[PDB]
């Protein structure tokens, strides 16, 4: 209780995305008020998430992160009961109309290189493109494919940066960057 950390993150994240945040942390075990720097992580999540699906057309993304898991899930089978793929073992973040896949978007405080690896060997089933973003403004995409547009993800790479530095200024970076 009390946690300078949990009140810099409702002020630097929308309202909107803090609540799926607490929802989402709660429906896991987790608590926004004990793990605050998980909290901050899943805000940041979260709006990366957003900004990804902001990026191109209109139809072109089906946002599965932000949902409860019961209802991603389900939006799942119908997108591969309905173009084939095959389902994944794990929920990814989004489904791309354009491109056929799913995508698995992630944010690392480490070198995008070991992230990816990790993440690659944790669902094994390829096919789920990956994502991978840093705080310093590294990328990383599967089949060196980054999906969107330069523009569009230099601003997903501009507002992490931006982040990094509000904690800083107040002094949480430190614990945040250690706390994975
Ligand atoms: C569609 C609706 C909610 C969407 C949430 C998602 C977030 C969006 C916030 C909006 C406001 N914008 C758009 C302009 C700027 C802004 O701030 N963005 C985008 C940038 C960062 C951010 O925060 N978007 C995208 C379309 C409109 C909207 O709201 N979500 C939540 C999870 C699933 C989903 O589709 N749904 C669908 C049913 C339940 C629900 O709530
Ligand atoms: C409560 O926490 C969250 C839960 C959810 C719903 C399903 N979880 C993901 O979809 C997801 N989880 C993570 C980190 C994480 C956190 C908790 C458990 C497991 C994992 C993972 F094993 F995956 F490493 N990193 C993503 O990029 C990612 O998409 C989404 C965002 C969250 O913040
Ligand atoms: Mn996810
Ligand atoms: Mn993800």
């Amino acid at each position: 209780r009390g946690s300078h950390m949990e009140d810099f993150v409702r002020q630097c994240f929308n309202p909107m995305i803090v609540e799926l945040a607490e929802k989402a942390m709660k429906e896991y075990g987790e608590d926004p008020k004990i793990e605050t720097n998980k909290f901050a992580a899943i805000c940041t999540h979260l709006e990366v998430c957003f900004m990804y699906s902001d990026g191109g057309s209109k139809h072109r993304f089906e946002i599965i992160e932000g949902r409860d898991r019961i209802m991603a899930w389900t939006v799942v089978n119908s997108i591969c009961n309905t173009t084939g793929v095959e389902k994944p073992k794990f929920l990814p973040d989004l489904y791309d109309y354009k491109e056929n896949r799913f995508i698995e978007i992630g944010v690392t405080r480490r070198e995008v290189h070991i992230y990816y690896l990790e993440k690659a060997n944790k669902i094994k089933s390829e096919k789920t493109h990956i994502h991978i973003f840093s705080f310093t403004g590294e990328e990383m995409a599967t089949k060196a494919d980054y999906t969107l547009d330069e523009e569009s993800r230099a601003r997903i790479k501009t507002r992490l940066f931006t982040i990094r530095q509000e904690m800083a200024s107040r002094s949480l970076w430190d614990s945040f960057r250690q706390s994975e």
